[PDB]
């Protein structure tokens, strides 16, 4: 059987989609299926996992790249900046991972060129709505043009991977083999071009069919018996500190600081910038979920230890649960996650997180 | 029971979408079941119908104007041209349509102003891709950027339509019982951003699921039951002369001329230049089928009458048929259509079609 994943971010961003693509990548992947890990759109964020004791903060490179036998796609819907993306091989070849030969990218992805950053960073856009001024927008705005470059015009991006179009042999695993294709979004619902904060917004919108769009992959492709499996889920990834990025980057519910929450402060990865922490928005998540498409939604509470120290680590809930005060403030926060009967896991840090569901077993059952 | 139609061109554009929205639009109101009609994107093509005589080319106020209980919407996902819009309703009104009331724009739509269409008209564009310079793309490029204007910052919208944030309201009705919701796309998937003639092509992808994100409503925001009645259509429309705009447009396969095939000289809508004309190209088709999904399209063939001149107007097939030459052309045209067991319906004029099944019967039925 083929499955879909998408998984986005019910909020502004960095929400911790980076662990949770990985844990999907890994659950195809420990229980022998085939799977392949895709990233859409341009390096304007990063997705960290951890593997073996270091940390990797990805902005070009799917973070399937941690499991060997994960093919890894570039999409055609991409912007992809060859530095950037040089830099990420290089980096994880000093690690020993191995990604050239299974990296496929697509010649009909806009090419991020020097131009496309500088032009941002001598632009407004960083004081006027808190971009990241890493190129993607101009980049965009080149191709809508008709003017920008394409991967395909790049001999370079030949010495890093495949350049091929892929999209219909992709198509065709999916449909006419088994193949679980995990689609790893980016950034967050809330700083979708039409999601109601324009300008301060990023230069697209951020809901699981905008990824899928980019990605050429739809999931009526999937056939009947597939999708009657679920095959097609959505995973949107929360947390319950709420962030922006750092500037005049638009409203943020309950803004506090970092220190007035007790918890230590957070940097963007593709600035270094300190993030704006807000309190959670039951409001926003709920517009992310009826956006994204309730009915196909799975929702991760990310970050659960900031809310609960205590279950900082785990993988299971601790012994004295049930008599602790703490039980009913973690209850009480759910009673309030929108849509919360769709809740199947909890973060509790950079790579552990308690699930609710026996999602081995289900695999096994189908 | 709710429904979502999306129309859509197999080709490069002008394939008669406009015809086959009015008639799905009109199978729905003809059967007394609440019906709306949807334009995305924006006002670089225009979408003909007939009605009552009068010949529409419509750019901007979708064509389901012509039925009096279908409701309007111009989806967030949009480029509206004040200008455009307004002479629209001033056209349909003095021929005694009533469309203000029940018009609904949406606020997070890009206002194309004057000056999106002066920086295209005076760019290499046309001399480049064979753009018609109406100023979408600068108008998505400065949304990009951020720095364009929206619907909801012209009050003078207003004056036109209901300006509001429609898109929840209306995920609602289709959710919460029976709406058919009938999405008009535009130009054709041979001309998208990523569809492999860049440069010589559009700013925008032309696939359903690219329509379907401009409009705010998933597909998969139907219910099962409605899913299984076959509820999400995907409208696949082609013609067997296929055509491009006049000048730099790309490549065009078997191109030809009007005189040789001994049809009437086109003209674009929006520009009023002389369209170029080819030759049926099925890996084109077969492409745009692959591209859109093909568990749930149905292929409409506009213009069989340009095939078969003997066809011209009818809604049934001639009497002599069996016995003719004709049979066998377009027996054999159709045995070259990709994917050709989803046929539906065969075009005969600009407001005639051959039905192959018998919807009202199915609707009545299902
Ligand atoms: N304390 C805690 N940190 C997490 C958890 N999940 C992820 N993190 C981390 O918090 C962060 C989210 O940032 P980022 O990875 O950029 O999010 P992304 O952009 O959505 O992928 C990273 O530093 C992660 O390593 C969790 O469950 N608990
Ligand atoms: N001869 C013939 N003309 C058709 C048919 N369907 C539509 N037309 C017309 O052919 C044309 C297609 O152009 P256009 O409406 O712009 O296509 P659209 O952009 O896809 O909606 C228009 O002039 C229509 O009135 C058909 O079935 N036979």
């Amino acid at each position: 059987g083929s499955a879909i994943d998408v998984i986005v971010g019910g909020q502004f961003g960095s929400e911790a989609k980076g662990r949770v693509t990985l844990e999907r990548v890994q659950h195809w992947a420990d229980n022998g299926h085939a799977v392949a890990s895709m990233r859409v759109a341009g390096p304007n964020a990063g997705h960290v996992v951890w593997d073996q004791g270091h940390r990797f903060a990805m902005r070009s490179l799917p973070v399937g790249f941690v499991d060997p036998g994960t093919d890894l796609y570039i999409a055609a819907g991409s912007e992809v900046d060859i530095e950037v993306l040089q830099q990420e091989v290089d980096l994880v070849e000093s690690y020993g991972y191995e990604v050239r030969d299974r990296l496929y990218i697509h010649p009909q992805a806009t090419w991020l060129e020097p131009v496309h950053r500088d032009r941002e960073a001598s632009s407004t856009l960083t004081a006027k709505v808190g971009s990241t001024s890493k190129g993607i927008g101009a980049a965009r705005s080149d191709r809508i043009w008709r003017v920008a470059n394409l991967v395909g015009d790049n001999p370079a991006f030949q010495e890093l991977g495949r350049v091929s179009d892929f999209t219909e042999d992709l198509r065709s695993e999916l449909v006419d083999g088994s193949l679980a294709l995990v689609i790893e979004g980016t950034q967050g619902y809330g700083l979708g071009l039409h999601a109601g904060h324009y300008p301060q917004c990023t230069s697209s919108d951020a809901r699981a069919i905008d990824f899928l769009a980019m990605a050429g992959i739809n999931p009526w492709d999937l056939s009947r018996e597939d999708l009657a499996a679920h095959g097609f889920r959505i995973h949107v990834v929360i947390r319950p500190f709420p962030i922006r990025v750092a500037g005049n980057s638009g409203e943020l519910s309950g803004e506090t600081s970092w220190d007035e929450l007790g918890l230590e402060a957070e940097r963007t990865t593709v600035t270094n910038k300190i993030r704006r922490v807000g309190q959670f928005d039951p409001e926003l998540v709920r517009r992310a979920v009826l956006a994204n498409g309730v009915n196909n939604v799975k929702i991760h509470l990310s970050m659960a230890d900031q809310l609960i120290p205590q279950l900082a680590g785990l993988e299971d809930l601790p012994e004295g649960w049930r008599e602790s005060e703490y039980a009913g403030r973690l209850r009480e926060f759910i009673d309030q996650i929108p849509f919360n009967e769709r809740l199947v896991s909890l973060g509790t840090g950079p790579h552990t997180r308690i699930e609710l569901f026996k999602e081995n077993l289900y695999f096994q059952l189908e």
